[PDB]
């Protein structure tokens, strides 16, 4: 449910045992900034398909990052961390304009949105 | 009823929990997949963002893989949230026996940090 | 070797707490001495920047004190903390029965506010 | 230093709110509030039942806010609680970058209001 449930959930864990679970709450990392006259979206998002990336303004003025991936591995599984669905909701600091031009850019594992305001 | 301090406790961690911080993912990231396949062990690491020339790889003595990298990231304006990580250290007890005196191959693509390792299945060898 | 979560979790709570939420100040606010003097129970609380009328004292069936307090902080500019509390909801065990027929009297001064409680009691006897 | 307010906190584990020391009050008051108007930026400090003479402030070195207050208190009776703080030391992170300036305080209510101006 909540953060605190979450990352609970580790708390017996060795930094090298974190549950997919985990991950799937925490990922991604996100910087915030303004600059240009935008605001600025920056997230820690290695490994996915930009067709399977979703990025939505809420009514609410909620930025929502949605990803999702499968994965299978042949052999001996031993940890399986890497997360597969991603929903990150950000509250925005300040009003958007309802009608805009909105860029986005996926190099490197890293997802950057550019918002006007 | 008074109410416990517990309860004050436990509703004021939740609160600092709420939004995590930049040191804090510099001490959960990268998650990892590892699975052993055909005399090979292979890490797969969700690492996004970094240049290949600032990320290192080392196999332990104590059959620990050991991923470090490090970047920096400039802010311009009004910064409202910091979480992206600047440093890494992460530090991974290997489940299976591995050569350190064969060939280990990696790979960065798509910010995922791959680490193929050969796996002893034979008597072990130590060169130093 | 691996970290620790453990440690990780008390980092991240540790270096937020000089910081304490507004909840968390209307849970422990206010602080209270408490007394007996002359047959009357003194409670002393530390309850700064409240309205005298919307400060509230009562007496509950279980012997104890309830003081509400309520408040709203107005103040417009770019805010960078919000610790002070709006609601104050605080029981108090009172160590002595109170004489449930007596006036109870409230004064507020300097942000404190004192109340005083007339009490039941005799001189113990062991013959 | 660090994990002091941990530590603070932690030991009052196991209390009704009720009971909380004295100690813990004195790590813990006075709860403020931070905001920025104009030119100064102004903190409300609720600091109850302390003389003015007594309170002090200071700007530091490493431009941390310093808020100082003592006091005595006085009982006739049997004492059944004393959780009122006798010593406030209070620093404060300021957000804002500081150069000593004039500090203008009020001590109304038992509520500390202080302006501080920066550039
Ligand atoms: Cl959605
Ligand atoms: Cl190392
Ligand atoms: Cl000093």
């Amino acid at each position: 449910g909540t953060m605190m449930n979450v990352i609970m959930r580790e708390i017996g864990k060795k930094l090298d045992e974190l549950s997919r679970e985990f991950y799937e709450s925490v990922i991604p990392p996100i910087d915030m900034y303004e600059e240009g006259g935008e605001l600025v979206v920056v997230a820690d998002l290695a490994g996915f398909n930009k067709d399977k990336i979703s990025v939505r303004l809420s009514a609410q003025n909620e930025l929502i990052i949605n990803a999702e991936r499968e994965i299978q591995y042949i052999g001996t599984k031993y940890a399986t961390q890497r997360p597969l669905k991603i929903h990150k909701v950000i509250r925005l600091p300040v009003k958007v304009k309802r009608d805009s031009q909105v860029t986005d850019k996926y190099e490197n594992g890293v997802l950057t949105i550019r918002i006007p305001v």
